[PDB]
């Protein structure tokens, strides 16, 4: 049961009312930037014994931040910014949230009722601007539709498909004195009637039928299956199928496992997307066939019997055409194969050794490999001792680029929300912030956020949020000095033409610039710079033993190149194993 | 004539066409910033031997850049991102040009066409989303529409109402080959039909007639005004109106002129407001009317025949209904004013010093004002020292906050577009990339950017773009360790209650955090702190003849509140002018 | 009721479309693209491998040709009042199904729709989705232009006619031979059976005559035709039914018949709105 801090008969302001609309959802953190069209919200907030606010330094670090604490959670994730350009500043993570699915849920303060359409003082139409970057979105018109909206806005953020719903306030609203009725129906009569039921028997006994008849099976996992970590694995156990992973659905089967493909796509390995290349049965689970991991579409598991099991009905059949489909949830989906595969155990026999094997050779022939340049520091090394000084339990959180890849190339996750980066936008200066969020959500576990240089100077702000919040935060920061994915394509495709991707100081090239630990020294947090190789074990060390939040400034060469790479619209068999930026 | 890089039977790539486009458009700078989809042209920005590109650390530097570049210049402001999170990161400074008015051309990439809306690799809809915040938007569908675009898109921009384009360009138009048409027509039949006349004799020769006939007249003068100057100090001779100023408006009449009212508003003077509620002639040239200003509208200017001259017609009679309208160009109704009242002017025998000489009085008896606490730096009076060492010749750019308002009030401006800042939207982190765009601008100026230790945080990273541009911008930080505008409606409305307004760290609070000062040292950019009053001047001239870039740290008491001050929605006689933070 | 459409059976959906495929039911085998292709291939490999198939569902097909022997289409006939459903029955011999038929929407839609053989696709000209009156006879005129030498007759309702009744000058001015079957009953008659059924036959404006004049058939539909110089008959005694409808067939030219019919009649059978196939309604009109 609920205990409010005001009588059931007692007036009290709109504010009042959304914060306790908030604490019925069981909200504990929000991430709010104060402002004139918000201020009655954060003096709410204020009188709140049970929400935590955690203030960032930019908007755009508060809605990161929600992400980070909803990706690594499972929760919702609530940030909180004011009318006009507060609200503005939310765009980029409203968008990122809805391209990766992420549980989000967004207030906005807004001008009075009457003042909205007048141009007026921090007046930004955002319903409007965010409608087509939103799952849903709400302008509250009447302070008694607010119990209702916030119910609308959570359950809609979290059911389904999850993403991001946003609701804008007008000032006058959270000002003006009402009753709540905190026991109204919730007005979503189409959306529910288009909720997946519960798979039924007849298509999941068509797919393990469609497994016994396969001799190259090849499970094709994404982010869709990060709540089905149990099931999943008990589901590899029953069939012995490989498992290929999308960016998005690291962690959901762990990669130091024997049966794992690890990553496939445009930077997956040579024998993830050799499985699914010669594959006779494809399993696709939570994914959305992207461009990024299918390349020319014709050519994407050609010889194969597509399963797509799917929550979202737009998805399936969009790119390519499955011979069997499940619309429903893929937890559901695995947990009624799994008792089917089970009883039906020694009727089957199924053995996938063969083609195991066959697997197991070009994972052989082709692995993930680095190459080493006298005591230059290689990122891909060092991101692999993170993973062993951590035990690969730690969590982490990157930037968009080179680093972005090898951290997902080089780290064994073993369990999902382990990783938490920006994969269908892609945006920079994700790391810091949805770092700060993990480390909220998740207090006792090793927070490490793997950033490049450009990425992390984007919202570098926030290194004043995560010393104020004392937040055990760890930057491993990734110095190239350059945007590398850019500057990667140049040496590729542009004959090494330099087109602004230089991040240094070109007065004094030699000199890193900048000096990213006079940025932690401005925040106070504990910081060092390593060049060499073989002071890169310590070093890592340090900055995990070392207490609170902490900067280490990894030194690379920028010739280095995220391998291997099969180019946009391609095909397996234009696959980049070779070269880099050096002659 | 123009003479371009590529024969006229040459194909070349739309890429080049749309830098060529640029080259024809006179544009000499670009704040662009690289990524995947807009990586072409980048590198056809490479082959430009006259459009030199700055590089921001952020798109939302890169935009307020292009603002401060337009705002300083009369110039349009040109700035370049990438499809997705780059364009996302554009929002903001979109949004702000079209409240400020300002003129403004936004490109940026996107998937290609075959691509869009299918949930690509860092697709947005940005021409959906910014719709609403944006004059015009275009989305290329054809390689051969690129000249006729990028013409039409300046056009808009800087026509009429002056305000932000966007032009989004797939990728694959950026890569087809094709032979560029330069002269063929634009294609805005509506626009230009709705472009204002030149202002009829008829309507000047009423204005005139109301002059005369009036006692108690005061000028009305806002952001329409920035390219009047010489008219508007000419109309002021042959009349000797007073002359009131928005927040836009500053500097189109001196400042330290004995008929400058200053500002007008919530925090404007006390005898700028007296002038318009007592006045009976109100010449509002280029304003909008706004609550900020106006506060409620059916007290303000009460007792006043309103002359309402603008370029946009659906701002005229909007608010209120003026006696008397021009549709059109304030410099041209000036010019025409202008000729008539010399003319006439043995017949008219204009003179207001009655008049003048009550408002003088009211400059006596409630003058600006500020109190000095023993050796604490008084915000107000470091700007006024920096207004003599500069001798007010200086382009100030500010963030928004209390700041803001200090620098609005404090520095007399001889000229328009020394003063830059956010109006209508009012966007924290502008001031510092406004601050770049205006010193790439005008080299030869002193530029220094008066910001808030909020507002200066927001976009940081713009400090590495400042050192590698080598620019000489002057930060002058005014650090009250707080968000001192939204801590001051704390102190007067919400009885001084903290709402997540302090910007330091709790754990050691008589410590300034964060060291601003390390994080120009970090960007190899010279800086100190001042505290002491008496410190204050030689700091403030350290800065200035210190070459290059700069910054100062002046610590001020958190305790300072703007005055005077009309509550929203209030009138004249609600005016606040006294109280602080302090007990 | 979508839970229990076909609900023990394994589901192939063919749509040109992808937005169909598993947006109301998820199919265990789809194919996005064109049924005409899907035949042509399904077909060949069906043939060569025939004698190895060997397909024979005669077992189901009895069963369904027992139901088709117990419950068939089927109407009553009052005295000398002319059955909707046998008119258009007659219409089907004496065309030998080979008309071009356009209708209104309503009741008479749905008889047209019931009791007429349709030989070949694009012979049924009808609003089903939007379900748009007024439809008829404007789309018999196109039908006739685009087939000269073909049989077009309009099966229209009294309701659904008089709304784009003026097209009848169109009619003659390009000298069309549209056939106009008029089932005239009077009244709006789908909104009325619905009212008898689920509202205690409680009438609200579904009567399309003259309350003065109740046992007159307003309007007179032939002075329509005869203001556009259209040749037009009325039939109400079901014996001089057939020889009307000849009439209409053998007269070159436009010609409208306006079949008089009891408006009691209901559109049998029917399920009601989401129902199941143990909800369907066989029995029952607008009579006491
Ligand atoms: C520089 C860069 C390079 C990249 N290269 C690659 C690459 O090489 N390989 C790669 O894989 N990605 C890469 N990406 C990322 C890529 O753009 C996408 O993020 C990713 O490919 C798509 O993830 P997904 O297929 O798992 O689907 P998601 O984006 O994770 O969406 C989840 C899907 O599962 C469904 N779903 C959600 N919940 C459930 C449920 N409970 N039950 C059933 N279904 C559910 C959803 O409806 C949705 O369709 C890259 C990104 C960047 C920035
Ligand atoms: C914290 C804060 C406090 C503020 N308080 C105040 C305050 O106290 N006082 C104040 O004044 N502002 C204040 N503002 C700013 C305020 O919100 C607006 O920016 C300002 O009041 C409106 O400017 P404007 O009236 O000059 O019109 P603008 O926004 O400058 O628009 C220009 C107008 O002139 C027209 N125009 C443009 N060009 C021409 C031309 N060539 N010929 C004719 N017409 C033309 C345009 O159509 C437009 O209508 C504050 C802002 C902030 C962030
Ligand atoms: C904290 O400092 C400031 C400063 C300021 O103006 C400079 N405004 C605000 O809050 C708003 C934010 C957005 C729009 C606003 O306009 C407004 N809001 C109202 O809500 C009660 C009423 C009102 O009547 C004119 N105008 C307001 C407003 O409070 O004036 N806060
Ligand atoms: C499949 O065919 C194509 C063709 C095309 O233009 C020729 N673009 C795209 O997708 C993108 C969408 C957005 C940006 C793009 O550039 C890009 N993409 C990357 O994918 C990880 C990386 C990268 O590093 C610079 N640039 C790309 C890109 O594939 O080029 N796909
Ligand atoms: C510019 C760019 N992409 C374009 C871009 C621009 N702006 C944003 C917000 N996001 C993206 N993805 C990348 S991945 C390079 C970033 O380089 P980095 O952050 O230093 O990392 P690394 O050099 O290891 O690739
Ligand atoms: C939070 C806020 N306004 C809300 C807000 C939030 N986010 C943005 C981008 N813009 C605004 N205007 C202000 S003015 C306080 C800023 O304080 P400051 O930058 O340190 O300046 P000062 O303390 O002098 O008022
Ligand atoms: C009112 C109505 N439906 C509502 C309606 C209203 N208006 C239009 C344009 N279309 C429709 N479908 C029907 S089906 C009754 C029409 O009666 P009818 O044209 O005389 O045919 P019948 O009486 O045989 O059902
Ligand atoms: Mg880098
Ligand atoms: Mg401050
Ligand atoms: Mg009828």
């Amino acid at each position: 049961t609920f205990i409010s801090r005001f009588a059931p008969d007692q007036p009290r302001k709109g504010a009042d009312i959304l914060v306790e609309a908030l604490e019925r959802q069981g909200v504990e953190t929000v991430f709010a930037y104060p402002g004139g069209a918000s201020m009655e919200i954060h003096q709410a907030l204020t009188r709140s014994s049970s929400i935590r606010n955690v203030l960032p330094r930019h908007e755009q670090g508060g809605v990161f931040a929600a992400e980070g604490y909803a990706r690594s959670s499972g929760k919702p994730g609530i940030c909180i910014a004011t009318s006009g350009p507060g609200a503005t500043n939310l765009v980029s993570g409203l968008a990122d949230a809805l391209l990766d699915s992420v549980p989000l849920v967004a207030i906005t303060g807004q001008v009075p009722r009457r003042m909205i359409g007048t141009d007026a003082f921090q007046e930004t139409p955002i319903v409007e601007v965010t409608r087509s970057i939103t799952k849903h979105n709400y302008l509250v018109m009447d302070v008694e539709d607010i119990p209702r909206i916030i119910e609308e806005a959570f359950f809609l953020a979290t059911s389904g498909r999850p993403g991001p719903v946003l609701v804008d306030v007008p000032k006058d609203i959270q000002q003006q004195l009402a009753i709540p009725n905190w026991e109204q129906a919730m007005r979503l009569p189409g959306y529910m009637s288009r909720m997946p039921k519960p798979p039924e028997d007849s298509h999941l006994e068509q797919i393990v039928r469609l497994i016994s008849e396969s001799k190259k099976p090849v499970l094709y996992v994404g982010g869709g299956c990060l709540n089905s970590s149990d099931e999943l694995g008990r589901f590899v156990e029953l069939t012995g199928i490989p498992v290929a992973s999308t960016l998005m659905g690291l962690g959901s089967y762990p990669c130091d496992d024997e049966l794992s493909l690890h990553m496939l796509g445009m930077h997956g390995t040579v024998y993830a997307n050799y499985a699914v290349e010669h594959s006779d049965l494809l399993l696709a689970f939570g994914v959305r066939f992207d461009d990024r991991v299918t390349g020319k579409l014709e050519a994407f598991a050609s010889r194969a019997k597509i399963v797509h099991i799917d929550i979202d009905s737009a998805e399936i059949g969009k790119n390519k055409t499955p011979h069997v489909s499940v619309c429903g949830d893929v937890k559901l989906a695995l947990q009624g194969m799994n008792k089917v595969l089970e009883n039906r155990a020694e009727e089957l026999k199924l053995d996938f050794g063969v083609w195991r094997n066959e697997l197991n050779v070009q994972k052989q022939k082709f692995p993930l490999s680095f190459k080493t340049f006298g005591e230059a520091i290689p990122p891909q090394y060092a991101i692999k001792v993170l993973d062993e000084l951590t035990d690969g339990k730690a969590i982490i959180s990157t930037g968009v680029g080179q680093h972005q890849m090898w951290a997902a190339q080089f780290y064994n996750y073993k369990k999902p929300r382990q990783w938490l980066s920006s994969g269908g936008l892609g945006a920079m200066g994700f790391g810091l912030p949805a770092a700060i969020g993990a480390s909220v959500a998740n207090p006792d576990a090793i927070v490490v956020d793997i950033d490049g240089d450009g990425s992390f100077i984007m919202n570098v702000q926030e290194l004043a949020t995560i010393r104020v919040e004392n937040l055990p935060v760890k930057v491993l920061l990734l110095n190239n000095q350059h945007l590398g994915m850019v500057m990667q394509w140049e040496d590729r495709f542009y004959k090494a033409n330099r087109a602004h991707t230089f991040l240094g100081d070109p007065a004094q090239e030699d000199e890193i610039f900048p000096n990213m630990l006079l940025f932690a020294a401005a925040c106070g947090i504990p910081a060092a710079r390593v060049t060499k190789k073989a002071d890169l074990r310590e070093a890592i060390q340090t900055m995990l033993d070392t207490p609170g939040p902490y900067l280490l400034d990894v030194i690379c060469p920028h010739q280095e190149h995220v391998l291997p790479m099969i180019p946009s619209g391609g095909t397996f068999n234009d696959v980049i194993t070779e070269g880099d930026g050096r002659l």
